[PDB]
């Protein structure tokens, strides 16, 4: 039904609100992993 | 008969008039069950 | 009947209008979910 | 009667003439879920 | 009919209702999974 | 029916035709990956 | 009848004649969707 | 469907588009390293 | 009556005789989706 | 059907000897994945 | 009717008669996908 | 659903809140390499 | 049902309380490797 | 009757009353399927 | 009926009683496989 | 008659009787379809 | 009739005493399926 | 009458006797396709 | 029908039959992946 | 069914008694790998 | 279909013929690492 | 099936038969970048 | 499971019990590579 | 995401801010070791 | 895709562009290293 | 399969009897490599 | 398939055939640094 | 998990415990080589 | 990225601006040594 | 597993012992060249 | 590819083209180190 | 981490508070050379 | 594979075969330095 | 591990242990020769 | 491996077999210098 369908991409708003904000903040993590792997090339350098 | 015959219109006008309305809320349902599918999938990836 | 049937494609408008709309808006979110993949992969990387 | 029973071939035409239309009409419907469908997988991959 | 069918959106709203709950408490679930994943990912490192 | 199945095609190209694009624009950003890398390894080498 | 089930291979020939077509034409999507696939790989490789 | 890819390239331009960034940012702290090397041995040197 | 019986399984033997047909004939199209079902899979894998 | 079953090994040999062929025609697309990939490794070496 | 019924097994014979026949016939075509497969493995392997 | 994915970012906060603990910690060892490594250095100088 | 679905968190909670064990049990196998990991290089330098 | 279908509604309730029972009762069962699920793929993992 | 749905509950409790233990019993072999997993790398690594 | 159709009442006693039987009865069976069905699951699942 | 109606549950238990066998047998079917497939995973893994 | 119907329980019995094989005898040929259906599964599978 | 099931386990005895077999056989090739694979590791190390 | 369900620890038992075996049986060659390891280095020092 | 996989072949081509040239281009890439290494070395050197 | 499934083996022979092949034969390629790689270093030396 | 994962605990004690062990007893070689390392010098000194 | 991304930079910038000083840190110790060099040189002179 | 692969070279030029550049002008401080070496030659010389 | 896995250690004789004979025979080459290295100091030496 | 698998070791030999030309080609830079290398000796020789 | 990396900490703190320790312990065997190494220079002196 | 790699150069500017600077900065200490050896050997002299 | 990593000591042991074997053994090598070294020095002073 | 590796003998030539040269340019200042070292010893003669 | 890489410069500080006492102490033994040195040429001498 | 390892002794044995070769050969170099070197003492001798 | 790197001091007292013995004992043979050579000069002298 | 090993000492033996011979003809040359300067001495005395 056309009412039933617009409530859908209301949910769905929120699943890709839900995902930019998730992966995004998984990143948050992986740079913590690659700066702190620079370091240990730092140290394994001089 | 004729008046008969009219008010059939009438009862199946509540059975379409129900049947949009039950239907386009199960899938409520199934966009729930959806987006719940593809965090599931941004955190098996990240 | 004729005219009841042409009534057929009209709703049947909709369920393929309702279509493109709803499958094409999932992939919104499937490119949210790659994109913040390919990040993940130039952290692992560098 | 023979003349009658003509009269049927007749509505009987528009039953397969309704039906081809209904049935195939359907269809445009599939191949937009069908289509909509390779594109998930082509994300899905990349 | 009208007042039996307004008993359906009740206990759909229940589904939806549990539903929200069951998959949203999974991820509780894939959260652990995710992150025990980049620890082992930090030693695997350094 | 004939017609019908025609208009099979007409998406199903869409389809193809939106594929070649989607995945040959993801390389675009797998060269990004790519390059980036290789320059990650004149600084390690010099 | 007889006659009448000639008629059927009839419309059953036109039934593997768009089938052999459609399933036919859908794999044109499943290449590109698979070529795409091996230069991904080329570039992760190098 | 045909708009909603349209919408594919943009978040991929993104995606390339932080990525020709962030890898591109890696490689000012492998400078940092290299150079930071190149001192080491005229230390070593003389 | 004896006679008017015997007639019977003539128009029965047709009856069979147009089912092994028809029925046969559909799998002619069924095949036709199988094997274009196994190709589907040999690109899916390589 | 005895004729009808008979049919069905044919296609079914297509089925096959379409897949024996696409199959292993990938594989010429692996091996120059693989060899450009011992180069790969004689360079950086010496 | 017993004489009657007789001709049930024979036909049914058939049927399974065609039946081991088909399904083993289309397991040549797994193996074909099967084998096809491993090679794919050897060639990313090495 | 909202409530759930806001608990997400709850575990991911000790998932970088462990690694930047744990890798940050390993460096303590590092350096211990990297001095213990300078005076190995002084004595074979002097 | 209802009280059904509260049993459902239940076990879902063992899960969870299962899994932050196991796979933090896993790293107490992973430092292990790790610090195993940097003695190994003390004697490689000195 | 009036009086014999109130008794309708009563072996109904039963219905309906042993249906909640069994299918909940069902997924208890689904649960244990679930989590025992999850495990498998913390092993997997580390 | 009330007496039979009862018998219902008792060979589901054999299905959940056989379930934990078919798939808790699995899991004892994924654990062989993750330790005999980590041995691999502790000889890669030294 | 009255006291005949008494006697009604009764053979329509045994007729629920022996139909709660029955049915309920056939039910032992559907249960035993079902579990045997969710360790098929548990299998192909680990 | 009384008698008549023991005589269901009569060989009705046939039918629950077939059935438990032939699925149950099926599993010892699925258990090889499974259990040959940890091995495929050691392989793979070592 | 009292001898006639004896005689409808003779019918009858060839009617009982004539199913029991019937449909056992149909059974035979599904499971044939049961099993060349785990096969299929021990393909896709290796 | 009891003599009819027996026959049902002949048949997916050959089913378990075949495929401790097949299974047992695809094995073969996973070793043969696995040594090659040692190798290629012996020289990549000399 | 219960006694079915024994039959399926059983087999497991060989699944785990044989990945035992090979995954442990492995690492024979590892060893050899990390051993010749070893001495490649002592001719590379002295 | 016949014609429909002869067109698989046909993008195929372009997919080797698009990686030999892609890794080929690669290599230009690694030669001018190791050339600007060897000069590296002669100053090193003298 | 019996017949059918003996087959399998058949090609699966092929499979291990030009697995040990390729996999043999790339290693013909690491051990040119082995030997290669020993002259190298008796330069580097002398 | 509870039981089953407790059960995991275990073996994964003999994984690090096992790792500890290997590790350390390899260093045993590497002591050995290193003090026969610092005579080559005292030669070479004196 | 973008603002996701922002936050890399950032950590990025501590890992060039703490290199630049960690490598410049390490020279002091590099000058120490040159200056008390040329010292050993002036009493092996005079 | 052609089109898109064309743009991969593109990239790989500047990658090549780009490495030519920087290994190239990192010689243009081995060179300083190098002379600063012969003068500090002709000093212990002289 | 038990029969099966037996044919595994087989081939993995096979790859530890090939890996002692090809890694040891690597010595061989880095002996002379040594020894042709004492030589080069004898007469540096004198 | 034998014919495709035929194919790969023409490429193979092409690896081999590039590899034992670049790789022998390095050596010609070699030992230009070499000599080049004893004349720098006979210099700071007399 | 919190607590399981606490546990992190501890090996680590042994990892350097055991390196300042090692690393220290060489030191003094690098002392008895350079005393022992002015004393051969007064010999050579006087 | 060319920007980028601009920047490269930059810091590689330090590089050689600092090394020109240290390097030649050490002479000023081996003319130093130089000169104060030649008057040694005018008193050894006079 | 257990019995397997005991098999690991063995190989490491004959690893240790093979090492303090030949590095031992080289050490007979830089004798010869020290005291040759020691007698060209008494030539060069009578 | 064939065509790919022309281009390394290519610059490779350049790599040796630019050795000769340079290390050959460089044996120009050794000369110079040379000769200006007899004269430094007819005058520490005469 | 900021924290963490403080702590780097600590111990670094150790490291050149340790170098400066090291290096310098052994210089109290050149001078010892040194003098020791003066005397023997006045006994030459007188 | 036993065959393909075969000849991996063979290349290895050019292997050695080349350098027994190459390092000699380079001796005969050490030795003109040497003689070279002790004519050049005997005309700073008398 | 903590026992295993009590067992590297061990190795490492040796390691001094030899030391002081080689290079002490070398002295004795410096001594000859400097006594040998002040009985050069009474000769030279008288 | 052992045999290899026991190789090892073989080809050291000629190491050490070669290097007293070099090293002790060397001296053959030593002494020629040694006399032809006493001679020197006793024309500059008489």
């Amino acid at each position: 039904g056309v009412i039933d369908t617009s409530a859908v991409e209301s949910a769905i708003t929120d699943g890709q609100g839900d995902m930019k904000a998730i992966g995004g903040y998984i990143v948050g993590a992986l740079v913590i992993l690659a700066v702190a792997g620079l370091i240990y090339s730092m140290l394994r350098k001089a």
